């Protein structure tokens, strides 16, 4: 299963890709809004793991991009972000995120939530 | 959409059913393990909102019951529980929960997660 990992802090992104590799996934990297848009293409990701605060546009705006395009609107998105306030968790979910995980995170819970979401398609 | 609400603290259960009613759902109540098993029938619930610590058996065991039976294994389950330790969140998800929410909760986030899960079927 391919996972688009969207995260601008390169050492965190690489750590996340390692956890995912070790858990059976094939991650692909995007470091900002525009890279995520461009990287979002064939071969399609099975899921998009998405930071909120990114150069060039937020992950909220990215979900709006995904959901506006009939070709991408069914691709699951799980947010993984330092924005932990209730208002933000609700905002992410309501925009279209299938789940929303806050930093710092447990690598076991991260993988468990991704696989839970993947079970639901 | 029908929601089976499994929770043994009756005033919390009733509060939860109120939030769900106000948000477009048709909740049905179960106060313990055996009631949840019995209440789990036609007309099927669209989703099961499930407390962990219940008389007669845990919500973990209930998910095992659901997943063993081909007639019920695709019904989404969201846990809502005072068991907040990382180990428990992972345990719930790995058993088959589509999401896992800890008490005390935001009624906006509760509804947002239920609808996110409902979007994924
Ligand atoms: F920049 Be992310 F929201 F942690
Ligand atoms: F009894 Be529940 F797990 F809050
Ligand atoms: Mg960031
Ligand atoms: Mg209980």
């Amino acid at each position: 299963r391919r996972i688009l990992v969207v995260e601008d802090e390169a050492p965190i992104r690489e750590m996340v890709c390692f956890v995912l590799e070790q858990n059976g996934f094939q991650p692909v990297e995007a470091e900002d809004y525009d890279s995520a848009v461009n990287q979002l293409n064939e071969p399609w990701p099975d899921l998009i793991l998405l930071d909120w605060m990114l150069p060039g546009g937020s992950g909220i705006q990215f979900i709006k991009h995904l959901k506006r395009e009939s070709m991408t609107r069914d691709i699951p998105v799980v947010m993984l972000t330092a924005r932990g306030e209730e208002e933000d968790r609700v905002r992410g979910l309501e925009t279209g995120a299938d789940d929303y995980i806050t930093k710092p995170f447990s690598p076991k819970e991260l993988v468990a939530r991704i696989k839970a979401v993947m079970r639901r398609i």
